[PDB]
């Protein structure tokens, strides 16, 4: 069958791929009590968009739900789905002639059928009259809330939709929970999005010199994986000195200082496919004492989370595993004393690591469905950060990316309160003000007893001194 | 004063630019006689936001005329102006403690007073508060139609605004026409920025080899003029011989095989500092232009040179149209592609055959800038002419893209030929040749002078040029 690819070295990425995940929505329907014989799944597609009243064009990139059942890149588009027999219909735009003229020939219907392998395909002014002839009982779409924005998921309407008997809540759950649990087919392409991540992050330690600037990196880091991998920058991280202490750090336009720590979070995707990777690493090539101290401290959590998650395992204790470690670690170097059960009892792991140990990865950086109905957010500092408070599962897809940081109002506030400040050593912090930080991101896939690991960088001191050193690969 | 810089060899923008700006509009604003004592121009900025319902972050871009008149990167901001005094006041977010965390130091009022030379910082949601003990009597919003998308300009709104006497007519044709003249200040970043991508222009042909993909050479292009310039990609064209064909939109990457044999069109925008260039060069993939692609290459060339030579204030930019039109055509004519009197070609209108598009447009702030048809200045309704941009008179200040081309195009070459008004115009066993030629475009940016143009841009343009840069030759080579 017919696939997606950019030549070159790209991958190709069947559309069977998209055909696979319309299926297993269909099965998920049907095993539904509240869903009725002849319902059908309405999904609208993105639209171009222009930058406020001009006519400069946004980067037109799919809706995330409409890419997962389509896989469609044309702005414009509608797509449904019969429950009961799983047929599929493409709506497209009806095209102008001037479309010819300065945006290109102006495809048949036939050429979409057979591009996204799909069972028909119309006309988008068409879709009331279409749906009509089939006599659907009830036209399902799409609303929920995503739990990383907050925001409302926007229902698929059009001109005569409301003759219809629209059902908006079934759906969202369950499109969300499959979309949780990736295919083998999915998992080929972010291998892949991993890969040409891996190599460009390589590329990007291997080029740092002290005086550049951190968009010098993020635009080497971005160039290797469009011209190579076909890919383009996600969401809108690259932090030397004090900023990699902010986690979500426009150009990043700090000049790359003698004796900093880079922490360098970039993410991309191919095809709608996200990676997330990060790598820390001395601006200058060679960790200091104290560099790799909070390094290996964080590289030992980030194995220890690797290594202990498995099908069962519950999210937050693997958070919790990696403040443990970072406290244990840190009380080995002087900056912390006392009983690390009380440290733990405290809170303190959340002062050195206020974010979420990892989140489900997929089309989005940040995935859906980290909290279906009945699984809560923990209230409490560093857990409620997290992303998802699930048990592991096969098929989940989990970026693991534990970080210690020296972020003076966190470190002020404990030294204020009594329940924490005993733990602090003040004369030794001190060292430690304007540190920085370090975070490593894996992106991990859960299998029937473990992980697979898809990223592939220099991960130990010598592995990053090596690389940053310019020694040949093979080096040792 | 202060000012925006990205280091290394990037410019550095004075924040006097933006002041100069605020100063420019409320000396136009003041001479306007339905201007009331009091007014205040009040001006919205643009605010963060994220892919459909997901957290994923859309790259923020200031809305453009707010960046005119102040220069802020942040976004969630609002600025107002004191027509009588020119005070400038900006508002900025209040911020939750957890931007220390997440985001960055969370910055003071004086922090952004002393960034951006502003008279006064205050929170965003004290404007109302504001505005109420300033006293003003009107507040001057902005509310009009860009006549390149047809959408509506975003008023400014705040909570409490409806206990104001709200203006939304006067300011958008007045700091419109402010934009379409160009300060000194403002010309040293446009003369940057067609740098930065010529440059860049020069990095492709450099690199372009047969058999690569063309998406590689807007990866190169992207790459020089960030990480060299500190520029992005502006407006969502690397054509050989494909991204809107298999994909549906411009944005997708061009993934179509540059084979040997190909005329290369090589059309990128860019900015800095919300600042645009809008620069286009055409180039024989394998570096050597066949007889076909000279001929054709050389007529695009000499009406570019025509109407740069021509271009000066009082010209009317229809009259520039034309003048490549009648040139294209006997250009073609002298190929042989074309018999007959040019004069009648003309009346048929057989040069929008060739060249569909406008001339050239404004250029600023915006690719497409704004101001090309303000009241009174009408859209003509030919062929070609209809895609101008703009129907004004050229006047010094004015910023200007030249950009003609000649293209193969079959479905107007077919309706042409089926037309008995210009059929015979063309001779079907040359022009065969030319089916699948691809097309010629050479764009440059000029600015309009007080007695001619002065040019921005500076890439190779004479086929031997050409020749020499993607032979590996450096700038400083004449051929
Ligand atoms: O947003 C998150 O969950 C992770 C934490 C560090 C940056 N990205
Ligand atoms: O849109 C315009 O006016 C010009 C014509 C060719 C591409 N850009
Ligand atoms: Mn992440
Ligand atoms: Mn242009
Ligand atoms: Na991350
Ligand atoms: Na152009």
């Amino acid at each position: 069958g017919p696939s997606f690819w950019l030549g070159n070295e790209t991958l190709k990425v069947p559309l069977a791929l998209f055909a696979l995940n319309r299926q297993r929505l269909c099965e998920r329907l049907r095993k539904n009590p509240a869903v009725q014989a002849g319902s059908i799944v309405v999904l609208q597609g993105g639209e171009e968009t222009q930058r406020y009243c001009t006519d400069t064009g946004v980067l037109f990139r799919q809706e995330s739900f409409f890419h997962w059942a389509f896989g469609v890149t044309e702005p414009g588009c509608y797509g449904v789905i019969d429950v009961d027999t799983g047929k599929s219909t493409l709506f497209v735009p009806r095209l102008p002639a001037s479309h010819a003229t300065w945006m290109g020939k102006i495809h048949s219907k036939e050429h979409f059928k057979e591009k996204y392998a799909v069972d028909d395909v119309q006309y988008v002014d068409e879709i009331a009259s279409v749906l009509t002839s089939q006599k659907p009982s009830v036209l399902l779409t799409l609303r929920g809330v995503n739990t990383d924005s907050g925001s409302v998921c926007r229902e698929a309407s059009f001109d005569g939709i409301s003759k219809f008997e629209v059902n908006n809540t079934i759906l969202h759950p369950e499109i969300v929970e499959c979309r949780v649990f990736k295919t083998d087919m999915e998992l080929e392409v972010l291998r892949y999005t991993n890969k040409i991540s891996s190599e460009a992050h390589r590329e990007v330690m291997k080029a740092v010199k002290v005086g550049m600037k951190e968009y010098e990196l993020e635009s080497l880091f971005e160039h290797y994986c469009y011209s190579r991998g076909g890919m383009r920058h996600s969401s809108y991280i690259c932090g030397s000195g004090e900023n990699s202490a902010v986690l979500h750090y426009a150009p990043n336009d700090r000049t790359i200082q003698n004796g900093d720590m880079c922490l360098f979070d970039m993410d991309g995707e191919y095809y709608c496919f996200a990676s997330d990777i990060t790598c820390s690493f001395p601006a200058n090539g060679k960790f200091t004492a104290d560099q790799k101290a909070v390094y290996e401290a964080v590289l030992r959590s980030s194995r220890a989370v690797m290594g202990a998650m498995k099908p069962g395992v519950w999210w937050p204790d693997m958070h919790r595993l990696a403040d443990r470690i970072h406290l244990e670690e840190l009380a080995h170097m002087g900056i912390l004393s006392g009983s690390v059960d009380a440290m733990v009892q405290a809170h303190l792991g959340a002062v050195f690591m206020p974010h979420g140990l990892g989140h489900f990865l997929g089309i989005d950086v940040h995935d859906v469905g980290g909290y279906p109905e009945g699984v809560e957010r923990i209230d409490e500092p560093g857990l409620r950060s997290l992303r998802t408070a699930r048990h592991l599962q096969p098929g989940m897809v989990l970026t693991v990316e534990p970080g210690i940081y020296f972020i003076d109002h966190l470190l002020d506030e404990a030294l204020a309160d009594p329940a924490r400040a005993s733990f602090l050593n003040r004369e030794v912090l001190q060292r430690f003000r304007g540190f920085g930080g370090v975070r490593i991101e894996e992106d991990v896939v859960v299998t029937d007893s473990g992980i697979e690991l898809l990223t592939c960088v220099p991960r130990t001191v010598e592995e990053i001194e090596a690389c940053m050193a310019g020694c040949d690969k093979a080096f040792t």
